[PDB]
């Protein structure tokens, strides 16, 4: 269970020196990389947020009047152009401000939910880096709810939804919640503070969610949720972030009108439910130890002819999945079928169609899947309805 | 005709002097931007591609072993950590020759196709920059071909009928094709080169295609073939490329095992068919003038109440057809029905659905198109199959 080696297995990703810390997404691993996406955006779709796309490089003048220039410089690759000095965006904070500040927001806007699968960068010493879990670049499921003080229980409930059922579907129902303790030196009202530390004490009951309290410090801007999720090895991982925030919006001059006709300021709510989703992967791929769901695999099934005789049917099968959205792949090689099934067993493809002579003249397939289970021959519309359902259902486990 | 004024106008992005030629993409536009991705992707499946992500930087060594670095250096954008010096990627070239190298290559993996929607930045001076045509950050359709040299023409095929096919989906019907004169300086045997343009030559003939020459100097690195579309004033832009390679792939060491086995380099053919995509999507928006086609509408269906007795049938409405995969809002708001309709005509929302009284006492919708088209009232699954098949179908007009 390491997922280095079965990312090299699978021919899911590779890195080199020539760039510490950054995946190179082979087909298969993109495959599953775009495959969380569909996912990210189907739960997107669900709670109404909108997507966005930011800038991978801004002025150096903005990131200081954010404040993070001061305390996190070192962490951000710099470059420049016409005597102007660019930061490489290591969070998509600024950008998402950037476009709520484009047009007239009112109190009718908010909460305004915005997405991003944002790239972002930041220059990890090259001694921390660990394969696909601390790395250079990095896509995060990230997101920003920008809403007024009274939404904050609502938004918070969204996102704690969206956490558990997002996790779930992998698998995951294991979950740890921790809380933050405040610090000394943090920005807004001590009002402010205590309303919003209330929105999250009912938001937390009504979920019946058992928090712990974080021994460190907290966060200067706002209170801060944790999610951890355990696998089934046991194993903790921090994967989901929920970070109130009243010192950025404030920073950039963010502003919409109240129903008092007031020019107040959002609070901003950041939110990331996978975290980083090169890590996820990595997490899932350890998590499986490479037998992915049916709808992760990069290839769900391979169809096999005995002997060249089979050979113009099983290429009609291979597109016939096609077309019903199925990642296929057909196998006529000049070797023998038990040798192909070893070979795509060790390689983790789900199902695996065997067209003999009896096969082509019957209108079905000889269907073994990757667990060895043979599922006798079945018709070709039945094995495709099958299929389509545990994709789309996202079946954790197959027929 | 202005795409930076209807940009503004419906929303779809924006820029600022903090990130020149660096696009913000909104909901709106950025909804146009994956559609085009879909688009793309529908394709890559029928041709067979495979698709990738490569790193956002790579060392400087690298790029100077392309030979790129000379020439070019001065487009790039540089950074450091660690007493290490990276470029920003402007190609995805490289990336993909690396994905490659990793793993034994025989002649049985070619024509190995791999595409990227890769995010390139090139430091262009600042005065050449025009909104989403002249930029610094743009994701293009980009491709690579590897293969050998017998290869040259049936891929050279598959990439000109490419051309054609995606074109007319938009309603580009005319397309002017430049072949390129051969440097003086130029890599690759005087034999290689002839061979390729007898493989262009043959290839162009046999799609019946008129092929001008550039009158300027070609590229050395091998044959060069230019597509410029027409757009409904007749203007010309040129978005399609096809640049075969006999430098890249021996300079980065890049071999595969022949028939005959010997460790022969593959030829590289470098493709584009839209360009980049932000250009691209400039140059439909001033097309339709901000009429997309339904497929590429960013809000494809407003569904609409008379007075509040109506309101609750509405959700249902836009609820049902969100499901059936319609991008679809509800618009609730006080104001007057002729105030709602001709405010989502003028942000070109293709259909519109409006709920009077008898509308909910009858299972249907009155339907008005963005044109003024009063198609009356409708059964409600009839409206949902229509538009469902004017989505897939990718239809260039309405009902
Ligand atoms: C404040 O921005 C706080 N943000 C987060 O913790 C956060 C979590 C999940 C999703 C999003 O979008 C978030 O912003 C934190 O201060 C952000 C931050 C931490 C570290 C660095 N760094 O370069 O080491 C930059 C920003
Ligand atoms: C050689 O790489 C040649 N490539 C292309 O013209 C090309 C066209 C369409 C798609 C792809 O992937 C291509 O590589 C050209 O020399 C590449 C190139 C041109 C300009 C710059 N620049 O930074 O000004 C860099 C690379
Ligand atoms: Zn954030
Ligand atoms: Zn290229």
């Amino acid at each position: 269970r390491d997922h280095r080696k079965i990312g090299k297995q699978l021919d899911l990703y590779h890195m080199q020196e020539e760039a510490p810390g950054m995946v190179f997404w082979h087909n298969d691993g993109w495959t599953i990389f775009r495959e969380l996406e569909v996912f990210v955006r189907s739960k997107l779709k669900e709670y109404q947020y909108q997507e966005v796309k930011g800038p991978f490089m801004m002025d150096r003048v903005l990131w200081e009047k954010t404040g993070h220039w001061d305390n996190y410089k070192d962490a951000m690759f710099t470059t420049s152009s016409e005597n102007r000095e660019y930061c490489i965006k290591p969070m998509n904070c600024p950008g998402h401000v950037q476009i709520f500040n484009q047009g007239l927001k009112s109190y009718r806007d908010l909460p305004l939910r915005m997405a991003e699968f944002g790239s972002c960068h930041r220059n990890e010493p090259s001694g921390s880096l660990h394969g696909l879990m601390r790395v250079r670049g990095f896509t995060q499921d990230d997101a920003h709810i920008f809403c007024t003080e009274e939404q904050i229980r609502d938004e918070v409930n969204g996102c704690i939804r969206l956490v558990y059922d997002m996790y779930s579907t992998f698998g995951f129902e294991k979950i740890v919640v921790k809380l933050s303790t405040r610090p000394e030196k943090r920005i807004g009202s001590d009002e402010m503070w205590d309303r919003a530390e209330a929105d999250l004490a009912v938001a937390l009951e009504e979920n019946n969610i058992p928090f712990e309290y974080q021994l460190g410090e907290g966060a200067f801007k706002g209170p801060k949720i944790e999610f951890t999720l355990y696998d089934c090895l046991d194993r903790a991982w921090q994967c989901g972030t929920v970070q109130l925030d009243f010192s950025l919006p404030s920073r950039l001059s963010a502003s919409y009108v109240g129903e008092d006709n007031e020019r107040k300021v959002p609070v901003m709510i950041h939110r990331a439910i996978l975290g980083s989703m090169e890590r996820f992967i990595g997490i899932l791929t350890e998590e499986f130890a490479g037998f992915f769901p049916t709808w992760l695999a990069p290839v769900q099934v391979v169809i096999m002819n005995i002997t060249d005789s089979q050979s113009e049917y099983v290429n009609e099968l291979t597109q016939k999945l096609s077309n019903a959205g199925i990642r296929v792949k057909a196998d006529l090689r000049n070797e023998k079928i038990g040798f192909k099934i070893r070979e795509h067993t060790l390689r983790r493809v789900p199902y695996m169609l065997v067209c003999g002579d009896k096969e082509v003249e019957s209108g079905k397939v000889a269907v073994r899947t990757r667990r060895g289970k043979d599922l006798g021959s079945m018709d070709v519309n039945e094995v495709i309805e099958k299929l389509q359902q545990e994709i789309r259902s996202r079946s954790l486990k197959q027929l």
